[PDB]
């Protein structure tokens, strides 16, 4: 049985079931070829910079992924595209919106860039979270996942090139006796295709076996605005947060958060205010 | 069987083992009336000011608290006592570092100043978080504590003027059917005295019953930095930011944050860069 691929705006409202069921769903268009070829253009020369992940010089190493990997994280000041169109992406907030009812308001955990060199070798199968959130590790098996992983191809996801393995189910499975490449299906994706997965859906990144392909994906981490970040915007320029919607702005940290809790009594408030009040932070101020 | 009275220095190392244990501990001289006697005249004043809990002009209201309550919070651009010595208490970081060494680092979830008018009504019995952090409410009921609470007595806790109750092994209970005021016994403590719970240990304020006499504590919810805290201190002066050591600047949010995973990548980092050196932080600087 293959992943189940849904139309973004046809099928919106049966993505976030399908992935509640099966663990996985390919939405198909996700984000338009437009975005995509403009998101390509403001992150192109990043990638190319990016130290090994593992470098010297970074007191945070990661020291997790491949050495032919580049990634590149906090990308409100580096490209227009992401900081108005995906955070403001009607699909994306839909999904998030149905997944997180039960905890409350949800923001970006970690928005980054990813570019694997050709011949990268397929990552190990895990889950996520797991180098960042042991806390994840402590939840009832039963509980509903805390963070959400959008992996939107920016190059062709093929069998070749190195398109992410999923196994169906492994999102609710406790005993990992059966986890094996065998048990996998592949992502193949068109440029602004989505890959959705849950923080409990087993994967890994595919064997780029071409040699001269270099896959791209845009790896969005929806999480519980109760689950701290993995990435920081505090030392985004204040021009460019008052250049964004109200709604953006919650996903990159810069306004108070809300728990699903009946009486609930708030996050990252000031004295029963809220950061966007306290600090006088405007909205959609063009640059 | 009263709540274990225990020496802040010359029973450190037993203080944790006994919360674990029984789930509550006084801790005695936790902080020096010097200490205390300044912290007092620091905040006296915002104590007074602060509006009704559910006042209509706060944005983020708290529904729960009493409306002869007061609670001041962000207390660093307010107390030097708070800033400078709360906040490296060799006490308090041994006794965090003890609870929360499996999860990784810690922060203040809030620190706030709370005063009880006379005839103050005692609190319904409670777990702390559940108007907050409702993920904490998922967590395996055998999974270490996410967070711990220190109720400093700035004020003399005692019977009549509405000192804390706590249900001794409540920490650790599943089945609450058992849960009454019976059950209960009382936190009596001299000003520098500190109860501290954690986010299961069921408690509650005494009734205030001598209808003349003021309660006054400082709360300090420390919690793993994987979890968001309630206050933030985003719109605190960066002078008095650069003014803090480096451990007191983590503790508010001004650093990058490292989970206890083997090869942890950490939060709130910035392309593999921390907080603290992208934005240039000094450390310790004098006003
Ligand atoms: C080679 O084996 C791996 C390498 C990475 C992971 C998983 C993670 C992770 O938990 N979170 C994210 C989320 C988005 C993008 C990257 C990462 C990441 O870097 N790590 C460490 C697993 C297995
Ligand atoms: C009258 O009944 C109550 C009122 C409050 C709580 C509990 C909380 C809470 O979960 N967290 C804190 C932590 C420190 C200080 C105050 C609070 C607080 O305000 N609330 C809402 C319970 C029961
Ligand atoms: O490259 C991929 O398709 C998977 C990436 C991933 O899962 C990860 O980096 O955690
Ligand atoms: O006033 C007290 O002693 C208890 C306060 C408290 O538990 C709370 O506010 O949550
Ligand atoms: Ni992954
Ligand atoms: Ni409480």
């Amino acid at each position: 049985s293959q992943i189940p691929r849904l139309s973004a705006i046809n099928d919106l409202h049966k993505i976030w079931p399908t992935v509640e069921e099966h663990g996985a769903a390919i939405i198909e268009s996700f984000l338009s070829l437009d975005i995509v070829r403009r998101l390509n253009e403001e992150v192109d020369p990043f990638v190319k910079i990016e130290p090994i992940p593992a470098a010297k010089t970074k007191d945070h190493p990661n020291h997790v992924l491949s050495t032919t990997t580049r990634l590149v994280n906090v990308l409100a000041p580096i490209s227009k595209a992401y900081r108005e169109d995906v955070l403001n992406s009607k699909v994306l907030h839909r999904i998030c919106s149905d997944a997180f009812h039960v905890y409350g308001d949800y923001w970006v955990l970690m928005g980054a860039v990813m570019e694997l060199a050709p011949s990268n070798p397929a990552q190990p199968l895990h889950r996520d979270m797991r180098f960042s959130h042991p806390i994840v590790e402590y939840l009832k098996p039963d509980a509903p996942a805390t963070s959400i992983n959008f992996l939107v191809a920016l190059s062709p996801f093929t069998a070749e090139n190195g398109a992410t393995h999923v196994i169906l189910g492994s999102h609710k499975w406790q005993n990992l006796s059966n986890v094996s490449m065998d048990a996998t299906v592949r992502a193949l994706m068109n440029p602004g295709d989505a890959l959705l997965i849950t923080d409990s859906t087993i994967h890994c990144g595919g064997a780029e076996t071409t040699g001269t392909e270099t896959r791209r994906l845009l790896t969005i981490t929806m999480g519980i605005s109760q689950l701290t970040p993995l990435e920081s915007n505090l030392a985004v320029p204040r021009p460019v947060i008052e250049s964004l919607t109200p709604l953006a702005q919650r996903l990159l940290g810069w306004a108070s958060q809300r728990s699903a809790a009946p009486r609930d009594i708030g996050l990252l408030t000031i004295r029963g205010n809220s950061i966007e009040k306290t600090m006088n932070l405007k909205a959609e101020q063009p640059l």
